[PDB]
RNA sequence: GGGAGUGAAGGAGGCUUCGGCCGCGAAACUUCACUCCC
């Protein structure tokens, strides 16, 4: 694909024969993330499933380190004192079902969105449309549905990541910002690994990390050793 | 080796001959994968 001249140069920066170790990778971020802006960092991993097969599929969350040096703004829908709980926890937006039509009228500033399971009958088909291409929809397995809303909110805004393989058996997550310094993004490196490993499935035939990437948003890639 | 599509992810910037072109919509761009084609 036709690149530009600071992505070209780029490539000349990492050999792709080489397998990098964890640490050796967190140290190009630097000198990779060239883009006019505070580009985040990210590690792709193909698994060895079957994405075909329900019971094989690696989705989760995990609690990171150091964060995501981002900044999330989080929407909390509820029903009752739930509302006091998630006003509480620190959400940016508290509210009701009155919410609903508030973003059927074209509000989107918020990052994140969680909801009391009570809720997501109105929150559910109503902003389904509207929600569902920014993946802005909240759900019981993506731990932002729960009536602990408070303790997940608190969660999100601690820098929490979530992780589903997608269809293609391939699963991608961001893991902090090229501003990190080399070995806290090392960490975070680490501890999106582990979770993964931590979620393979049962029925899950052979190597399970067929291989593990680190990028940023705008640089190129570079394969590591998932154990480093 | 190159041209593309599809999925997911990141993303508010990306490219430029400096004329502007593209993107902040799912959409630019970039990554890992699934295919098509030359
Ligand atoms: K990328």
């Amino acid at each position: 694909p036709k690149h530009g001249k600071r992505y070209r140069a780029l490539l000349e920066k990492v050999d792709p024969n080489k397998i990098y170790t964890i640490d050796e990778a967190a140290h190009l971020v630097k000198e990779l993330a060239t883009a006019k802006f505070d580009e985040t960092v990210e590690v792709h991993a193909k698994l060895g499933i079957d994405p075909r097969r329900s019971d094989q599929n690696v989705r989760g969350t995990v609690s990171l380190p150091h964060g995501l040096g981002k900044q999330v703004r989080v929407l909390a829908i509820a029903k009752g004192e739930k509302i006091k709980e998630a006003e509480e926890a620190g959400a940016d937006y508290v509210g009701g079902e009155e919410i609903i039509q508030k973003i059927l009228d074209g509000w989107m500033d918020f990052d994140a969105v969680v909801a009391t399971p009570d809720v997501m009958g109105a929150v559910g088909s109503k902003l389904g449309r509207i929600l569902g291409p920014r993946g802005l929809l909240p759900n019981p397995k993506a731990g932002t549905v729960g009536f602990n809303i408070g303790e997940i909110i608190r969660e999100i805004k601690a820098g929490r990541i979530e992780f589903r393989n997608d269809k293609t058996g391939a699963i991608h997550a961001p893991v902090g910002k090229a501003s990190f310094p080399p070995e806290k993004l090392a960490d975070n490196i680490r501890a999106f690994i582990r979770a993964l490993e931590a979620h393979k499935p049962e029925g899950a035939k052979g190597t399970f990390l067929r291989s593990v990437y680190v990028t940023t948003t705008m640089g190129p890639s570079v394969r590591i050793n998932p154990h480093s």
